[PDB]
């Protein structure tokens, strides 16, 4: 059983805010300025000024806490810098069974319903449960941070803001390494490869951490400052943690070609070279591996030979579980 983050006590607290008429509050990070941030975040700034605490149960008639699965596409990263935690998130949700130690089961906005959910996670050395109450940062209605591409679904966004709980604040997950987060969900053994001097088993590598649901998150450094701008010429950005989603080999014109699928956690900028969703190169692959892989869609996620991925990035990350 995991351990209470702070001894408070989700069963507990849920059952007696429903014996008290009441819906949870959470003492240990409430819905004010000082649970968003500091600085960026502090009480006298810009974007804090916008921000209204409302519950889910607030802003929809009926909210849910996970619709059609907890999946990737649940991620979309909202006005925050936190794309590494987002990237692994995403990643997470690819295991099952890593995904709903992480992400409990039977949690609702119906029945048993007291504004307060949970979430497990590898923390001070000791798997613990962390308690959030349902008040989320909106503006003008919407969800300001994380969300998911299905608007009424809720779990992303709350186990978002339980790691702001455990890291001080919002504003305390602007910027960070996407192995911190794979850790912080596994308690497992993360390694990086640098790409500029891959293995030459590299390929194999990726293979088989996916196949054993290891987490894989990838980026490319920005060397000089920025100037070169932020998105490449192709439509990457540097600085910007992805997920790695897939690793499969196609025939293209009677040669294997190895792919490799990644996420921006923005949900949306693509890469659009070689094998990006209307390039020319899927074409010339049989028809049955081009509806089995390419999805046509604005979604955050493509497509790109393993030759043009090492090239372009700098940094693999993997997190195996033990
Ligand atoms: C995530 C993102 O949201 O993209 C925006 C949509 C992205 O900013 C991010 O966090 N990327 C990280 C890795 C993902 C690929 C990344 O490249 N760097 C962060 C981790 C480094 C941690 N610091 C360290 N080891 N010393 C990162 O940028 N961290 C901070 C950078 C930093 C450090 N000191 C600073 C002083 C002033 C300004 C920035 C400073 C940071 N807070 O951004
Ligand atoms: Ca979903
Ligand atoms: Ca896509």
């Amino acid at each position: 059983n995991a351990i209470k983050y702070l001894g408070q006590d989700y069963e507990n607290l849920r059952a007696r805010c429903l014996q008290n008429g009441v819906l949870f509050q959470d003492d240990a990070f409430p819905p004010v300025s000082h649970s968003l941030g500091f600085k960026e975040l502090g009480p006298n700034s810009s974007k804090t000024y916008g921000i209204k605490w409302k519950r889910p149960t607030e802003l929809l008639s009926n909210p849910q806490f996970i619709v059609d699965g907890a999946t990737r596409t649940d991620i979309c990263q909202g006005a925050l810098g936190d794309c590494w935690l987002l990237a692994a998130i995403a990643s997470l949700t690819l295991n099952e069974t890593i995904l709903h130690r992480v992400v409990p089961y039977g949690q609702s906005f119906q029945e048993g319903y007291a504004g307060i959910f949970h979430f497990q996670l590898w923390q001070f050395g000791e798997w613990v449960d962390v308690v959030v109450d349902d008040l989320l940062p909106t503006k003008d209605g919407k969800l300001v941070f994380v969300h998911s591409a299905q608007g009424n679904e809720f779990w992303s966004a709350l186990l978002e803001k339980a790691y702001a709980k455990v890291n001080g604040s919002y504003e305390a997950l602007s910027g960070g390494c996407t192995s911190e987060a794979f850790e912080d969900f596994t308690g497992g053994v993360t390694e990086w490869y640098d790409l500029q001097k891959a293995p030459s088993d590299l390929y194999q590598i990726i293979l088989k951490a996916l196949e054993r649901g290891s987490l894989l998150g990838c980026s490319i450094n920005i060397s000089d400052i920025r100037d070169l701008e932020a998105i490449t010429f192709k439509n990457l950005v540097r600085g910007h943690a992805y997920s790695v989603t897939d690793a499969k080999q196609v025939t293209y014109q009677g040669q294997r070609v190895n792919l490799i699928r990644m996420r921006n956690p923005w949900g949306e900028v693509e890469w659009k070279g070689p094998w990006s969703d209307n390039s020319y190169e899927w074409n010339k692959v049989d028809p049955y591996e081009r509806e089995q892989l390419r999805v046509k869609m604005e979604d955050g996620e493509f497509w790109m030979s393993f030759r043009d991925f090492i090239r372009e990035f700098t940094k693999l990350e993997i997190c195996n579980l033990t």
